């Protein structure tokens, strides 16, 4: 008893055509929305702004982002999901019927399985935390104005992200809906785990080691049964309208090490002695200092992101990417605040 989900697939294709045929003067806006929702905006912009306003929100945001990435990868390995494009030129569902018309944008022609919507899940898991934390903080203040403004803003962001993903013919509506719901779930369930604070340096190492070991073991186990993990490459190549648009990548472990490096860097920065005298110092928590630290961290991280590891060797690429991802939280809470405190020295 198993029947095809071509009903959902055709509903997605018709949704893409409906969105494309009318809003033909909005491709730039949807591209801009799709490029901002990228997760390299919660480790470089959102984190240093929230870590100094209140130290508890930043750690929760970072943990939610890392766990969301890990779950995204692990479940993406084992779901074998299609995409809006690449399914209308291959399936025989429109064999005795008519075939709609789908146009391909350069941002389209993705090369990986798209069962969990990474952009939507990360955006939900990162924005739910911000909204709920702001609502909790602003309790000291007739209250159905700020609440409704914040929730309407959050839902508008989610709807715009989903529409951007559908309009570019990169994910079906159910994929992004499930991704949004899973991100909300992970944020909600991390909102109650209170052992992530004041955690020992040994515990962070054990957690990171467990995540890495489980990922590698799972990756090998699936290869040890007869599961194919490269079906997305040849089919994407054959049904993409231009080979130049395709962005073939040869890194099976690309975001895993980046997330693990971010987690390890946060642990080291939190448990290092230099942070204790820099951000927990004596009479240095007056607000202009925090604002200056935020501005300096943002500027220096933006300048520092403009590097690329050498791809001529794979192991060196992985090691350097891990080190950079570790420096991202190790240089925004530890060294810059201490340098600014010493500047306050003279």
């Amino acid at each position: 008893m198993e029947e095809g989900m071509n009903v959902l697939h055709d509903f997605g294709i018709q949704s893409t055509h409906y969105l494309q045929v009318n809003y033909q003067d909005s491709q730039d806006w949807f591209i801009l929305v799709s490029v901002i929702a990228d997760l390299r905006n919660a480790f470089y912009v959102l984190f240093p702004i929230w870590f100094h306003l209140q130290e508890a929100v930043g750690i929760k945001l970072l943990w939610v982002a890392v766990i969301g990435d890990w779950l995204n990868l692990v479940f993406k390995w084992i779901l074998f999901g299609q995409r809006p494009y690449w399914w209308v030129l291959d399936t025989d569902y429109y064999s005795n019927t008519s075939v709609p018309l789908i146009k391909q944008f350069p941002v389209t022609c993705e090369t990986g399985p798209g069962s969990p919507s990474g952009h939507a899940m990360g955006t939900a898991g990162v924005y739910y935390v911000m909204v709920t934390s702001t609502l909790s903080i602003f309790q000291g203040k007739r209250f159905r104005c700020l609440n409704v403004i914040l929730w309407l803003g959050f839902w508008a962001v989610q709807l715009n992200v989903c529409l951007s993903r559908i309009y570019l013919a990169a994910h079906f509506p159910h994929q992004v809906v499930a991704g949004v719901l899973s991100g909300i779930a992970v944020a909600e369930t991390f909102s109650h785990i209170h052992s992530i604070y004041n955690a020992s340096l040994k515990k962070y190492f054990l957690i990171t080691f467990f995540l890495f070991s489980f990922a590698i073991g799972f990756y090998l186990l699936l290869k040890g049964l007869g599961v194919d993990l490269l079906w997305t490459l040849e089919k994407a190549q054959r049904w993409c309208e231009q080979p130049e648009w395709v962005h073939i990548d040869t890194t099976p472990f690309a975001s895993l090490l980046k997330n693990l490096g971010t987690l390890f860097g946060l642990g080291l920065a939190l448990n290092s002695s230099m942070y204790r005298e820099s951000c927990k110092g004596k009479l240095s928590k007056w607000l202009p200092f925090r604002l200056s630290s935020i501005v300096a961290s943002l500027v220096l991280l933006h300048v520092f992101d403009s590097l690329k590891p050498p791809s001529q060797v794979e192991l060196v690429f992985y090691v350097l990417s891990f080190c950079k991802s570790a420096v991202v939280p190790l240089a925004s809470v530890s060294v810059i605040p201490y340098c600014l405190a010493q500047v306050l020295g003279q």
